[PDB]
């Protein structure tokens, strides 16, 4: 039996849910041979209302180098980056839900990802299997990937189909805790693009640049546009696509007209749909946002780590696209 | 005594400071023969402790068309846009501190800015005179403009100069209420770019596009880089520049090496430095972030309105630069 | 027109309600010739959730000597005492709701009360008239005073009569914000005894010591005891009494059996009942606790101050009791 | 593996720390063949952010009779009393940190303390050994006992020694979670008196009355008085004393002048100093307040229980003192 010393970065909706999940499931952890011991939780207001004991809160950065694991769910890029890099350099693993960090600081983080030190299941579709799903998909070669990777805009478009307005729906989405701190990252496709980039690096090209993703959000959409779609037997969704074009991988995020009976149009939550050779057509769906959904993901990764498995590795080498089949109907 | 009927969008750091400033200054408003009456205040969560009366809180959008003024401080782009457009179409002015909205939705908002319906002093350097400063500078032809327009990143480089880390500094700026909800906007230079764009449009080209601003943040800077700069007699700052290159106006944001005696280097708050012909060299500095600082700007604009003056107008035409220029050296 | 510079000590349930009441009614204040300007609000957590703008919060003591008025609703004794004494010494008035302070630090505070610098209507029965009521009663000489001066125990006894348990009722009372920080002061009669002492000093003896009050709370009471009372046509209440005994004023707090139709048994809230010569029998009733009720009181006192009236003066000299008539049925 | 069924009364600083400590230490409990199961957690406000699961929160009293243990950390006297008595009558132990309850309701609780049903290590000096320390000291006959038993007022005098004010110091102690809800209990010596009483009953007289303790606080002390003490080679501390006078045990709390080299003067945490025959001179010091410190005590007692040991017993008889004594000089 040994102590698992955990440094937690961020004590918000995700951080808190993870804290409490780890202690609630400490009996599970003991079957893995460990007892969880939080060293501290980095936050901004150590004295306010929060679902973590006050004395564990740290309003200032603390030394991470005696941790066994760093868990991060701070949001942003450069600040978490500078906090996690010394831990990574010392060979301490990172479990993160922070898709922006990974997408936008890959030059610094890729070498540690390659050594199996970064676990990030929660960074795409929360604790819905996404990275694991593509790890198994690597048995086959991708032909096309399409996902609904942002819960806030899904929620908004579902509410707008029901005639509610953009602004009403966004407000609710923020209350449910789905939105990023700034909702612009959700509604302009950027959060989807961060996620798509991580999927591409796992499956098809370990150097895939976030900047190459062409992203457009849901700003031209209205309840009227959606009702007109429905009348054509279609649904409009924000879709994140990965596909070959003239010999290269291309990544896009955009609203798309889908047949109403397509798995992506129907799915209950976030969804990733793939066609691959030789497996065929596979998809996964579940909640893509929220405290508890994300904590599930982070805790999945902690069990992954504890069982002796490495983190999520980039593709070992860029793979050749098989199909030039750039699909699509935009809106 | 007539009602001045205000719809307030947002009840956060800025909206609350504003609401309370209005109440405290109600005497001053009686000097124009009005009494301020808030029709409602749009917020996400009517449950939080808030220095605004429960009964005025709205969790859902409310009709704006009986207002004499819409004051907006909700954040984002598309949602505030869709909420203010109907009021603007009806000839109701908007008072806003929302630089992202103005910068990113100018195709929709420009026509109403041109009619005098948009007041936005608080959108750049908060209640420190910036737009008014430039309105006066229109008496001359611009040669070059350089500003320190992001309060959060000034604060960070000032704190880093004294040896503090990035992460600490950032954390403290968030606590002071200076950071955008997404701090990445501050630290990658995007918020400065938003502000830069609005200065360009006011002064030299009413269609200047936000996408034309070239912007790079402070992510390569450490307490070491800045302390080496001090020993060369320099200060490093993030500077927003508008200057002539090849007969076109160029707009850039980047860390620059300043002589340490330069007004921009010696500024403790945000700062705007202009050279124009025939005035010469003029400079303004003051706080560029914070609830009260921002509320001052919004209230300055409410007084501007009530006095009979129109909003902030874009430049009446585009014109090329008079002289070829250049910013300071990068880092 | 002039500025009324206010230092507020405490930003809790009372402090916040008062802050917001002062700004909401600033138009009333302008008819008195003033505009309210808070210098700062002393609290413990300046960053947490609260119904006062964050920037006005002060987590540490601040200089009060440029205030025109100090308002205190911090709770406790020695800490507020040490904060207000320099202001009192400088001739700056105090408006307080803090009955413990006044009862237990009267040696230090009496000389300032005598000079008319202390306004404390809110310290007994909140903004229900109590001190003003006894100021008018001074036309007559007291024969007996009985009050129901603690809202928490009233609420508990009313709930217990309805069969709810002590512990259920207390919990609700704490949620409604009626209880002191420690409920022991409520349930053992001490808070009632603090209040009774202040009443005695106004009306009958300016040196009346808090230590001479004989106080016993509601700890022997149960729903059964109360139901047995009801069956006898009685109600049990915690009653605060002032009456002459062998030539001296005596003060007690204790549960008493009252006829069910007595004003004290019926009253809607806190109640003060007096028999006096020659006026006869007078009473007053209303809410004795709560944020808004207390803020009413403090704001009444601010208007009192602004109109040129002095604070609540102690009796100029101990008055001779007329009746030896020690009344009573205990329980 | 059997359920250890715990009813927790209180979910605040202490109850939360305890709840989370139990979860984190669940492995350790499997070594006694139990798994901890909380039947419910009594709280005032189920809405606050709290590191305890929503579904276990109870806003109203719940049946305790299926519990193996009641752990209480709700504060006050009468309400916890009425809630724990039925459990105690049913032979369910109580683990408590509530010194006021024990001190003030001993007529009801003594019989159950005598049967081994009450564990209260955390009631004096938190999880620092105090009751266990005295249980060992029963091997000798007490000559005299002197302790620094109030964490808040030590903290205040330590901070005042360094020039800080009372009010500042107090504010900081409240923030650290050291102060009773009513800080007056701390600063007028009453909390030390509560603790003193429990030490007397454990050691020398199982009926010692709380009302017999003579108690005076720190209200006459300033940074000036303490700095003058330093120059005489002395430290002033609030000291709780039990000593023989005229053949009876006397218990007092008061500021005392200590030689600066005395163990009591050099203690950074709370401290208990005893002279007994034939042991000699023994001393214990450690943290006497705080959530985690207190939770350690409660959990120590839960382990004591689970090992088969009974609670803390009162002294098996009263006995007179062996020697006439005397505390240090007052201030
Ligand atoms: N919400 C969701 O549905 C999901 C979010 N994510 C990701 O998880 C991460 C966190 O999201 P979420 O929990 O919702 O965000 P929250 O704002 O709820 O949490 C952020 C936490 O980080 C602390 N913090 C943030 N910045 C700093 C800083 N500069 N210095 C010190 N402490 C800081 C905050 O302190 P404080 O509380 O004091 O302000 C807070 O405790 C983000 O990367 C987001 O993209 C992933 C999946 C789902
Ligand atoms: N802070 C500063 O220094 C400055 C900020 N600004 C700008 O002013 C604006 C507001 O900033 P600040 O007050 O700091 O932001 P805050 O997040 O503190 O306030 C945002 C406010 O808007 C409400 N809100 C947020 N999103 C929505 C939505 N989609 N629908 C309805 N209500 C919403 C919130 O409700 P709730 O409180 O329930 O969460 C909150 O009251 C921003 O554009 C910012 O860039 C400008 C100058 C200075
Ligand atoms: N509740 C009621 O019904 C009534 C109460 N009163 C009296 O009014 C007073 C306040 O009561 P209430 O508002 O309910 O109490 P609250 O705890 O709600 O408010 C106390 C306020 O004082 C601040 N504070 C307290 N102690 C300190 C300290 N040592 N240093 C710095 N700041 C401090 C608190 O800060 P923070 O919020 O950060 O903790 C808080 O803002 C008390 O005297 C009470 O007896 C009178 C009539 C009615
Ligand atoms: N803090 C310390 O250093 C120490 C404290 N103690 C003692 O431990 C006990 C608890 O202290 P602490 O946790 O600091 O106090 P807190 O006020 O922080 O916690 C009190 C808890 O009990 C709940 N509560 C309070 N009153 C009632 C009531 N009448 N009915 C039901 N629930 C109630 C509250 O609910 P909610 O959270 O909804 O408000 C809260 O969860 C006290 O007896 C204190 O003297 C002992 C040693 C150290
Ligand atoms: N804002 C994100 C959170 C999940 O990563 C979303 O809506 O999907
Ligand atoms: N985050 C912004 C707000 C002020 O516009 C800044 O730092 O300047
Ligand atoms: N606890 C007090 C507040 C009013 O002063 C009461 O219950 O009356
Ligand atoms: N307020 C108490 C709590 C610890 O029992 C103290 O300061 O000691
Ligand atoms: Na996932
Ligand atoms: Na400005
Ligand atoms: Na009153
Ligand atoms: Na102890």
């Amino acid at each position: 039996m040994e102590a698992l010393k955990i440094a937690l970065l961020g004590g918000g909706t995700v951080g808190s849910a993870f804290y409490n999940l780890v202690l609630e499931r400490a009996e599970e952890l003991s079957a893995f041979g460990v007892v969880p011991r939080f060293l501290g939780v980095l936050v901004r207001d150590p004295r306010k209302p929060r679902a973590i004991p006050q004395e564990l809160l740290r309003a200032e950065p603390f030394d991470l180098l005696e941790a066994d694991l760093v868990v991060e769910a701070m949001g942003g890029v450069e600040a978490p980056l500078r906090l996690v890099l010394p831990a990574l350099e010392a060979g301490i693993p990172l479990i993160t839900a922070n898709k922006a960090l990974l997408a936008e600081a890959w030059e610094s983080l890729r070498p540690f990802a390659e050594e199996g030190l970064i676990y990030h299941e929660a960074s795409v579709m929360a604790g819905t299997p996404a990275l694991s799903f593509l790890e198994t998909l690597r048995g086959s070669e991708l032909l096309e990937l399409h996902g609904i990777l942002n819960g806030t805009t899904l929620y908004i478009l579902q509410e707008m189909e029901k005639g509610r307005t953009y602004a009403e729906a966004l407000l609710e989405a923020q209350r449910l805790g789905y939105a990023e701190a700034d909702p612009t990252l959700d509604v302009e496709g950027i959060d989807a693009a961060h996620k798509l980039t991580l999927l591409a690096r796992l499956l098809v090209d370990p150097g895939f640049p976030f900047a190459e993703v062409e992203a457009q959000g849901i700003a031209r959409l209205t309840p009227e546009v959606l009702q007109k779609a429905e009348a054509r037997g279609e649904r409009v969704r924000l879709v994140a696509s990965l596909f070959g074009e003239g010999g290269r991988w291309r990544a896009a995020v955009a609203p798309r007209r889908l047949p109403q009976d397509h798995p992506l149009a129907r799915a209950r939550g976030n969804a990733l749909w793939v066609r691959a050779r030789p497996l065929g057509e596979a998809f996964v769906t579940g909640p893509g946002a929220g405290g508890g959904a994300t904590a599930s993901g982070l805790f999945a990764d902690l069990l992954r780590f504890l069982s002796g498995a490495p983190g999520h590795l980039p593709a070992p080498r860029a793979r050749p696209p098989l199909e030039e089949g750039s699909p699509w109907p935009g809106v």
